[PDB]
């Protein structure tokens, strides 16, 4: 099973892939500068282009297991060899994987297609496996034959709709005197092969099957037009052969169940039955969704953050997965105002000691 | 990952909306000589093979 | 077969043949109707299940919740 | 399968044709003009004829792909060739398609009967689609067929009802010898045995009918009754019910007259499909409408909404509303909140 | 299939056919005068003659595709050729279609069984389906065949009750007598009397032979669903068992059949007020579907002065601008 | 682009006499409240509204 073949052929692949970075580069990012002297104007369109970025590259360390982002600033082609002490980028760039050849993390540069980049200028986003001691995308063995017999259920299901019933019609009638003939014929031909009037054998067997084609055009006419079979044979028969579904059925029912246990997507796993999860609840029981998002957001964040801050003064973040409505908003701000108003209350008509109520405050979460 | 522009729609969502229009196809097909009769007799050849 | 393994006049035979049988096949597979001579012969239809794979599922499920605590 | 043999024979494709016609001029139009000039009388007959040539209008749009409405002014058949710079139309007259031939966007008249009609006279609904670079209508072949099957199934119905349980009798007794004879010498008095065959099976019927006993003589006979099915027609009908409900958006026909239009009032911005539909056909009507009415005519069409409150509803937003003035203006005596807090407080609010 | 005789064998047909027009009629008209001239009791005779002209010039519009209302003036016979420029109608007749010559809308007149009528004497309901460039009834030939099996179902039921289950019985001996019978007859009758049957051949055969009505019931089914699918009308649909529809839920979100009902009714107002008006003087309206109870109609007062007690307040201990005043005015509904 | 999700009146006049109460309840407290000019501030930006 190849990876490549299979997310050129399947969309449910493909969506599973790109679902992860357009769910963690939904809300946005924050982008800041360390000497506060870039205009906010400039650096919102570098967070464009960040954002632009990291949408491939989150895709790139889905698939092939690394992704590049490469910092481009106001230099020359050939100077992106020489490292950079402190600078102001002029945009991001995702660099494709298969042009990009990095012999490990024992060299500090990489070839580009030869330029040659140093590491210094490159958003590196990895997934190195210490078990397997290599890069590993995000999918196994398993998961790729659960997508393939997937896919192979309705590849089955085309094979066999057009034909799933049909007639078979059994009649000694001149249809088989004269087939009959041509069995005899063919028979002794195929012994005279083995070792001549097999020529008249083919004029036979020609003109016998075009009788044949004659026969079942009007036995065809009379269905149609009386709505009666009539045959002459008393061991003619005539049987309906069907097909069945059964087996396919519980097989989508079993690869269901396994795509569910092998990935904690809530689209790929409930078939975009289900929500995302990332609401408000007011309670702190996050989900599984949530929390890998937030471990995904918190690795991209230390791989811009670990070159942004040290070598281009900048610093990124992203944005809260949980986006509170307005209406919630004002809820949460009436019920502030109202947890106020009873400790202003308290200390009011309280006749409570210092060390009290000082005790009192650091045990108070608002206060 | 293609390296090229690329539509909506793949080969298996292209198969899934073939095969829910042949699925009315075959019903088509297959509508008007649902239910037939079968009959064998030899008189009544007697008479039709004349 | 024997043609086959032979190959493992003759070319006239293979022709007429190879019509014949071509022809006898499309007419039956496109009429949507196969039809045979003979008065012994026979068509089944042959399927496999999933009843065993089905339960055997069920009950390595319970022998994985059974054997681990990670919900 | 014929679009026009289908609409002829079923009225249930005609229903589907019709019913978004009928639903976008339910709850009528509004007409103005710009000048404010013509007195409201006039203008309200203007708005019924215009209303009739646009029921036709979206009609014809949704069976052929194009819809055409003449506007009629004070001139003769001739002088329909000329443009018209500005104008007071007469009437509306809906255009039939049949009658109608127009070479592209490229050419500025069309012929009617061979009356020249430039194209400055005439609202055209058309529906082009890019792709396949041509005007097509609101059905497919899938769609065509769906129906065709729809009716097909009570034609088999039909055709198998009067035979759907009969009997199959066979008896090696006199008349099988009747019947012999007559196959072997009609092969090869006659008419005797004819006679004699058919008076001993109104005899038997006879019998059947009197003493509620079948009797026969020969060893071998049998009598097995036939019967039919209708599983096969039964699933179909589910299939195709499916098939048309996917394939058309528009609820009575998905649902066979059993679901509302949903075009009510619940309080939310939660719309439905139907209505966003309709919406969008509003739209492409007024646009196509005002681009020659405002223009040509000075004259302006507008649809009126699609939801209707009733009085109840209005009565309640009024109280709401009255209740939220009450609240704001008592905020305000006894608030003493800034200019600034006052005014920013204004702009978030939607009411004020 | 024939709509006439279909129309005369089933009462399903009838009442599918004059449902719609009883139920347009159910509430009455208001009948007007444009010189406020006319006495009410007069005007309220006319109304009365025009219901009466406009059932069966809707029960014709569905059957036919054309309904036709005469109004009659004082006028001879042979007055009814020439033009009427200003009158007040004296009644209101509705013509038969089968009497009625039309040759189109290019023409001025009718004529009548050989009396010549001017068009201006006459309210003309037509359904013109332009996509067929003719006059059109209501119903289709796939609507007819539906009646038609509906009919046919209970027809076989009919012909097959009575035979629905019957002995089979094979005996040499018996034929031996047969060919007496009716001593046999006898002892069956015997078998009636003794309840056991008994027979001497030891190749006897006795078998019940029995009919099936599965496929009738599925036809039933479907038959209702292609009914339901086919038609609009209420009672037609459901067999009689559910409602019209035409009552006041306090929600703008109407029924189907209102829809249609309010459709045919602006139909009609239109084809009578083109002629009353222009020719007569006389305008003609249909009265609200929708009918209020006396408790709904004390509820919506209750809430209405409800509403202008709350305006007065606000308005009383407000200290709002006029501008702002005025413009609460009018996106209030009520004020 | 316009905003994907449209309020309807009755929601704009709810969320209007929600937001009135929040003024309300703020004015209340403030001048019913002895608190510090700090405190104060620093409520003002933990609140989303103020």
């Amino acid at each position: 099973i190849s990876s490549l073949e299979l997310y050129k052929y399947s969309i449910f692949f493909r969506n599973y892939i790109e679902n992860v970075a357009e769910d963690c580069l939904k809300n946005g990012l924050i982008l800041e500068s360390a000497a506060h002297n870039v205009s906010e104007v400039e650096l919102a369109r570098l967070k464009v282009q960040l954002k632009n970025a990291l949408l491939n590259c989150i895709i790139s360390y889905r698939f092939h297991g690394i992704g590049y982002v490469l910092v481009k600033t106001k230099d020359t082609l050939i100077d992106l060899e020489q490292p950079v002490n402190i600078e102001l980028p002029i945009g991001f760039e995702y660099l494709d994987y298969e042009y990009v050849r990095d012999l490990g993390v024992d060299f500090d540069h990489i070839t580009y297609k030869a330029v040659k980049i140093h590491k210094s200028r490159l958003i590196i986003y990895e997934n190195f496996d210490y078990i397997l001691k290599r890069y590993v995308p995000c999918y196994t063995e398993s998961f790729l034959l659960d997508i393939y017999l997937f896919e192979k259920i309705y590849v089955e299901i085309e094979r066999r709709i057009e034909n799933h019933n049909f007639l078979f019609y059994k009649d000694e009638s001149l249809v088989q005197l004269q087939d009959a003939l041509s069995s005899a014929t063919t028979s002794l031909s195929a012994l005279t092969q083995s070792n001549n009037n097999h020529s008249k054998d083919i004029s036979n067997l020609r003109n016998l099957n075009d009788s044949l084609s004659q026969e079942l055009a009007r036995l065809k006419s009379n269905l149609n037009n009386e709505g009666m079979f009539y045959t002459a044979t008393p061991s003619a028969s005539l049987e309906v052969i069907k097909y069945d579904l059964s087996y396919l059925k519980e097989a989508l029912a079993l690869i269901k169940a396994k795509i569910g246990a092998d990935t904690k997507e809530p689209l790929t796993r409930s078939f975009n039955e289900q929500a995302k999860g990332l609401g408000n609840d007011g309670k702190g029981d996050r989900s599984n969704y949530y929390d890998f998002l937030k471990g995904v957001q918190e690795q991209v964040e230390n791989s811009c953050n670990l070159k942004l801050t040290k070598y281009f003064g900048l610093d990124m973040k992203f944005n809260s997965l949980i986006m509170l409505s307005e209406e919630q908003k004002v809820e949460r701000d009436i019920k502030l105002i109202e947890l106020y108003s009873k400790y202003n209350q308290l200390i009011q008509s309280s006749s409570f000691n210092n060390e009290e109520l000082a005790m009192l405050k650091e045990k108070l979460f608002s206060f």
